[PDB]
Formats: structure tokens, sequence, C-alpha cells
């Protein structure tokens, strides 16, 4: 829910795409910076991105990631050391999906 706040402007038709952050037409200008938006989080890092750079968020949104979950897997010991008494004890290791 913090990701939908893109503050790219409505560029007038048949106009050049601004690149420097000194003009107000740039999305990283202080005039077009509302708090709790992606532009202030980019400016806190002081990185330079364009209008289409933040416009790629709306098509990056097409694939979603639900939530991270914990996976604990286990298996028997390997066939090089699998005997009648080692098969009782298994190996237990865990991982983090997403």
């Amino acid at each position: 829910p913090a990701l939908q706040a893109v503050i790219v402007p409505e560029i007038p038709a048949d106009e050049e795409a601004p690149t420097t952050p000194e003009d107000p037409r740039h999305p990283l200008h202080a005039h077009q910076l509302v708090p709790n938006s992606l532009n202030v989080y980019f400016h806190n890092a002081h990185l330079t991105v364009d209008g289409d750079a933040l416009l790629t968020l709306q098509e990056l949104m097409g694939d979603m990631a639900e939530r991270t979950t914990a996976i604990l897997v286990s298996s028997a010991p390997d066939a090089g050391a699998a005997t009648a008494t080692t098969r009782n004890m298994r190996i237990y290791d865990g991982a983090l999906y997403h």
C-alpha cells in the first residue's frame, strides 16, 4: 500500500521529457514532492529517476507477491551413509520463501 503513490506529472503533449531535477516538471523536484510518496523516498536516497521510471511501477504491479512464509525441510541421510541405524535420525534445516 505504500507503493501506489507515484507523483509523476501530466506532461504536455509534444514536449521534451525533463531529466534534470532543477525544473518543476521533474518528478523529483521539491514542488512535486508530497510526503508518504515514492518521490520523497527516492530523494532521501538522492537518486535520479525519470517520469517513466516511476511510471513502470503500474506495470510492475501486474505480478504480486503475497507474503513471506517459513519452510522447514527434512530428509534422510545420504545413500553413502544410509544404513539400518542412521535412517532413524534425519537432518532438519529451514528456509524463508519470499
